[PDB]
């Protein structure tokens, strides 16, 4: 039977029960003790409501706000008699904020993003850089530096952000073994960022491909996502970002940098959802990916620098995403970018309404000696329904990831801010694994300049087919 | 009763048998009297073979080639009693050398598009240039000063090129009353250029919305359309290019004009089936449509070009294809571009593997007085079918005018090679709506710059909402 992996002895507040919120329900009733009515859900949905109703647990039909959420929460979560989780699985909602008032109160923490208020991404006087993941990240930097230590709260511990931190490190001690390099893994973020450097990793793609179906065509002025609709088009539309790697010799005239912070990102002054990249997963082969921002793309990056005894970074992978959603994403995009306005309505496929598919997810390290590595999960539709009820394949991923975060803070519990790149990986990936269908290495031949140049002429830079010069479709 | 139009005395030879060639030979039976067995359909294909036989049809099972066309077309095209009709509905043929052959023995000739010889655009020796259709119909205006006079060729007289110029010609009628400038109907080149100048139309999309839907998920690895895969892939991967405004103040770093010809054009380094242009249609509202290269492009800007006594333009409208394909034709080049190849398979959706959808394809004049005004045909598959066999609402476009060109000629037979703009467009159109569906006139207050400049700065031009700097997409 399942592994019931820990006693949670206290509250479980859990904000949002949207697609992954629907998705993460039933794993942690499946592998944690606690008595049923410690589980609250906290959402302001009337469909969310009536789900909740008919999976039998307490819900609180109301939006977490700025102005309520010390009110409503901190009761909720010192309900006791110990230790409560904060699951936060929302949107509109500041990861900071709430993060902060868990720890506050002792309680433990997880969320898949870092999320403002809601307003944050139209005020009329928001420049672009602040509203960058990198600068997003940059709180939760901060306020670990502030308060070292205490109750661990695991920031961005989905699957991408997430278990896409662990599948790197696996990736990089399978390319030392496949070199026949032996000997112990890395210990400690400097041995992880060297053997990056070592085994000449000049950068990773955060290399999905959904291809997941629906049973119905896409309907027009319809929004159809695999998962947040709201979630994807708002991060759609902040600017393409990106890890910044060391071997880079060429950027658009509108990427911008950073003053401040870890100095590992750079910006496009453009939509993410509307840039284009060329990438590679396996089942894809070639394909174009769009460069939407995503937490793991800098703190990926950050976590392998290489520094001098200067503490200039010397050494640092490329790191962003190269993102192929489904098909009815795909023209959603075309048809929201295509309008210059959201569509009228939007819908989230549920697994009802899927016909067959995958989420096809993986990193593809790139510039080593075998040129390029993807590793990741290949997850279908009909191996999610066997395993996991309520959601996709997309939503299993997240929900499984939550899981392993879940249970890495329980087992860590005084670990304090945590983001996936600090979680015990293999642990993690041992929670995780259940839910994540084949997980695969392959290599491939495969660059940017595949069959370029071609009938126009292009400014490529052929002595480094992996240059961002390369990938970016331009 | 449908009406019979003239009786065809001689030959009937249909060069190509593919969705096009499909739907014309009923609308050809149709509406022409002509004994059966004087008509003959070439093909290689085996598809075709069994088409033709299953219609008692004669079938020679041939590739017309530069090798074998003329021992192959001569006997046919000249087998009598007199006069003989060539309609070239193929793929990988000379429209020219056709055309001249048709000429030479007499025989009237229609085609669709102005088609290189197989091998053309594979040639690594040939420069961009080359590549245009403003060269190809370059060298059909060559042809004419050549020979001036004698048979009737009918050059690219389909859906569009074709009927769209048909469509200009009563939308300037419309905007011209709609506005109150008076005058005559104008029966010259000379008038109706002047008219778009008095009217200050600064350009015109051939603004296209295909909704048409499978009834089956796009497959991976196949590329799908509602016509030609293999004609629309190639013009896809030909250089955007668009007949060049005088009202144009901008043109990006890759655009390049001509040292000769009629002057009316400029291509762009990059492929127009994945370049993005901003647009609009009735149906779609504001849309990004493909910047595909046509033969209307160029001969229409040319038409409409207004020049003073040295024959210097002094007006000539932008001109160019705002093409958005059905879904399954945008997915199948969002697969294409980033693979970096062409499918392995491909498939013309049939009526029968369609669930819904139109055919929107229409005229979008901009810049006059009332912003901007779309005329154009509405029809639909279910309309389609009610109306004529054997093709969707694509192919009954491109069908019925093909049909409309046959009584033009036949009505005009020594008028020399024309296009679709040198056609009496009223008797044209007399012939094809029946088989347009709804055809009508639409003003709207939408232009390139709505909800612009947006979250990020761009590179447009506040001053005048139609230039291509803001049109394109950068
Ligand atoms: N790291 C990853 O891999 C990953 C993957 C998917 C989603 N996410 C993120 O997880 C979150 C949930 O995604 P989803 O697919 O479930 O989204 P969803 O849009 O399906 O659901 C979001 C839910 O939040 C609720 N909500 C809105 N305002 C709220 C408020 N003020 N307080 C409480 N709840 C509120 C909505 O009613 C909704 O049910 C999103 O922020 C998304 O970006 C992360
Ligand atoms: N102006 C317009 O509106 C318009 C619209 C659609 C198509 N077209 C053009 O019309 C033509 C027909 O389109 P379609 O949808 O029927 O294309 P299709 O691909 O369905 O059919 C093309 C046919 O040509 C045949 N063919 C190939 N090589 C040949 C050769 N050497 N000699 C004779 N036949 C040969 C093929 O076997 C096939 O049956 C294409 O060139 C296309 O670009 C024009
Ligand atoms: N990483 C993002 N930008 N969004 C969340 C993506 C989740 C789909 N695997
Ligand atoms: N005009 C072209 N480039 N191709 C022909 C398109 C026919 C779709 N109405």
């Amino acid at each position: 039977d399942w592994p019931v992996y820990h006693r949670i002895d206290g509250p479980i507040v859990m904000i949002g029960f949207g697609s992954i919120g629907r998705g993460t329900l039933p794993l942690i009733e499946r592998h944690f003790a606690f008595d049923r009515s410690k589980l609250v859900v906290i959402d302001p949905s009337d469909e969310a409501r009536k789900l909740a109703e008919a999976r039998g647990v307490r819900f609180i039909q109301q939006a977490v706000t700025r102005d309520n959420y010390r009110e409503l929460l901190v009761p909720l979560l010192t309900a006791g008699p110990g230790q409560g989780f904060c699951v936060n699985l929302s949107v509109d909602t500041s990861s900071l904020d709430i993060m902060e008032l868990a720890r506050e109160n002792g309680a433990l923490y997880i969320d898949t993003v870092v999320e403002p208020w809601l307003g944050f991404y139209f005020d009329p006087d928001l420049k672009p850089e602040a509203r960058s993941n990198y600068a997003l990240r940059e709180t939760v930097l901060a306020a670990r530096r502030n308060k070292p230590g205490g109750t661990t709260a695991v920031s961005c511990c989905g699957a991408n952000p997430g278990m896409v931190s662990w599948f790197v490190k696996q990736a990089l001690v399978n390319l030392a073994a496949d070199l026949g390099v032996t000997g112990e893994e890395p210990t400690t973020r400097e041995e992880w960022a060297r053997l990056a450097m070592d085994l000449g990793v000049k950068g990773i793609h955060i290399a999905e491909r959904d291809t997941q179906r629906a049973s119905f065509p896409k309907p027009f002025d319809v929004f159809v996502n695999t998962w947040s609709v709201e979630g994807f088009v708002s991060e759609g539309l902040q600017p393409a970002e990106l890890g910044w790697g060391t071997f880079e010799r060429w950027m658009p005239d509108n990427a911008r940098g950073h003053d401040s912070g870890c100095g590992a990102g750079i910006y496009l002054l453009q939509p993410g959802a509307n840039t284009r990249v060329r990438s590679w997963t396996p089942t894809a082969m070639a394909q174009y990916g769009f460069l939407v921002t995503s937490n793991e793309s800098i703190s990926i990056a950050d976590f392998l620098t290489v520094r001098d005894a200067a503490g200039q970074a010397v050494y640092r992978p490329t790191c962003h995403y190269a993102y192929h959603p489904c098909n009815d994403a795909v023209l959603s995009l075309h048809e929201m970018f295509g309008s210059g306005k959201r569509q009228s309505d939007w819908r989230i496929l549920d697994e009802t309404e899927i016909v067959d598919g995958i989420d096809e997810l993986g990193v593809l390290l790139y510039g080593h000696g075998k040129n390029a590595y993807w590793y990741g999960s290949q997850l279908s539709i009909e191996e999610t329904r066997r395993i996991a009820p309520d959601q996709n394949a997309t939503g299993l991923q997240v929900s499984s990831a939550v899981l392993a975060g879940m249970v890495w803070a329980l087992e860590n519990p005084n670990a304090g801010i945590v983001e996936a790149d600090d979680l015990d990986f293999r642990r993690c990936l041992e929670v995780q694994t259940p839910y994540l269908g084949p997980v695969v290495g392959v290599y491939t031949d495969w660059t940017p300049l595949a069959g370029r140049p071609g009938l126009f002429p292009e400014d490529i830079d052929t002595s480094d087919p992996w240059q961002f010069r390369n990938v970016l479709v331009r």
